């Protein structure tokens, strides 16, 4: 077999017999052959073991004459933004954000902050590290620490016009990862008044691993609105590559909402652009970049798809329903500070609510939210599906997995990379009856 820790688009498992010091050494030393010139950027997260395995990714690296780049604790996007900010041969994260407390992970880009993934030097490291049973070397290469957020603090701060935004009252929930630590930094620049919850960051994780999409984690920045009166809340996970909003109502904003939103808010600083969004939820997003005069670009779902494709659509922004917002001068990468500074920016500017914002978007286009499946054969469930809508004749598109388009109602059907399980999407126009009868004429046709 193979190290099961290495997977589609990042390296992840439980430690120390998937993840160990061991490992990550041989993953640095891989690492070195598979970049151009450069140094290498390091951080890590929040869990207690993210050092040590950093630290052994570095002594890999400088073994092999690599110079190391030492940012600190930070969020994924701090070792994506520095990569491409110091012109670095590539970098990498350790975090495996969202799993079990005995797990970790890294997350690895080339220059430009570009993914490494399976098929784009991820296995192929894999497999060096497999076969590698050469002694360490001793570093012949330095580290630096670079803990200075400034340049990237200005970047965050680029996004909005300062003079425009009124005091909200926001809500910000990092659930013991760590984004309360830009917030703060952020916070004098900003004329916001913060409602803090379980913003301290604690590797103990004693309120949860951060996953705001559970819905007691949901209900913790719900209540905190509600209870504030605050005018939005932003709940992160632990590496803070994403982001949850939360209506003055208390209601989370589904991701597919804010696609369309982030898009008109980015167009309005740069006209005309391109923007990329995924297959499984659409209608409302074509609708609002053209409104906007931005042009709508289908792309397969996952992040390095989304950023190759806005590469080389010289895109402006890209958005996933699933919570990532990718930007074109943030190094094509995600960020799960940009999109809230957009949202205050929008409701301070706008003077309505992130409420009156979306609501007659969800109204127009009702969607199932995400569903997940795992059932005994994937193949024979898909197909199942789709003989009994083959007399209705959908529009058939397979850029990521099966969209059929019926007309007043479409939906997509696919695999995970991540997971072995289906993901099953659907959506409306206008009919909230039609989705739920659909949705779950697909879901007993899945079980079946
Ligand atoms: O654990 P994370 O690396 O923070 O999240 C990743 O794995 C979980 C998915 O929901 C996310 O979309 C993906 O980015
Ligand atoms: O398990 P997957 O569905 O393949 O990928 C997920 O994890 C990475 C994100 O980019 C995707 O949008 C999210 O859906
Ligand atoms: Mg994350």
């Amino acid at each position: 077999m193979t190290l099961p820790a290495f997977k589609a688009y990042d390296i992840r498992g439980r430690v120390p017999d998937e993840l160990n010091e061991d490992l990550a050494r041989r993953i640095g030393v891989a690492l070195a052959a598979q970049l151009d010139q450069g140094p290498v950027v390091l951080g890590h997260d929040v869990r207690l073991a993210s050092p040590a395995l950093q630290e052994a990714l570095s002594a890999g690296l400088r073994a092999s004459g690599r110079d190391v780049i030492d940012i600190g604790l930070c969020g994924t996007e701090e070792v994506y933004f520095q990569t491409d900010y110091l012109k670095a041969a590539g970098g990498v994260m350790v975090t495996a954000s969202h799993n079990p407390m005995d797990y970790n992970g890294m997350k690895l880009v080339r220059e430009q902050a570009r993914p490494i993934s399976s098929d784009t030097g991820l296995f192929a490291i894999r497999d060096t590290v497999a076969a590698d049973t050469a002694a360490p070397g001793e570093p012949t290469a330095s580290e630096q620490s670079r803990t200075d957020k400034t340049a990237y603090l200005e970047h965050l701060l680029s996004y909005v016009d300062r003079s425009t935004l009124k005091p909200l009252k926001l809500v910000v929930n990092a659930g013991n990862g760590g984004a309360g630590l830009i917030v703060d930094l952020l916070a004098p620049h900003l004329p916001f008044e913060f409602v803090r919850v379980f913003h301290e960051p604690d590797g103990n994780f004693p309120n949860g691993i951060p996953n705001p999409l559970l819905p007691e984690n949901r209900d913790a920045t719900a209540k905190a609105v509600k209870d504030n009166g605050a005018d939005f809340g932003i709940a992160w996970d632990g590496d803070f590559d994403r982001c949850f909003f939360f209506d003055h109502t208390g209601r989370f904003i589904e991701g597919y909402y804010l696609v369309g939103l982030l898009a008109q808010a980015i167009l309005a600083k740069q006209p005309g652009g391109k923007v990329v969004h995924d297959p499984r939820l659409t209608w409302n997003t074509v609708e609002q970049v053209e409104e906007a005069g931005g042009i709508p670009v289908l792309c397969k779902s996952g992040h390095a798809f989304i950023k190759e494709k806005m590469r080389s659509e010289n895109a402006v922004y890209g958005g996933e329903m699933s919570a990532h917002h990718y930007f074109r001068e943030f190094a094509y990468a995600d960020s799960g500070m940009i999109p809230w500074l957009l949202i205050a920016e929008l409701v301070s500017q706008s003077g309505r609510s992130l409420a009156d914002l979306v609501e007659a978007r969800m109204q127009k286009f009702p969607c199932s939210g995400e569903i997940n499946f795992k059932v005994a054969d994937a193949k024979a469930s898909v197909a199942r599906v789709m003989e009994h809508y083959a007399s209705l004749s959908p529009e058939l598109d397979y850029t990521d997995g099966i969209s059929a388009d019926f007309g007043q109602w479409r939906f997509n059907l696919r695999s995970s990379n991540t997971e072995p399980l289906l993901r099953l999407n659907v959506e409306t126009r206008g009919d909230a009856a039609l989705l739920e009868t659909r949705t779950q004429e697909i879901s007993n046709l899945l079980r079946g």
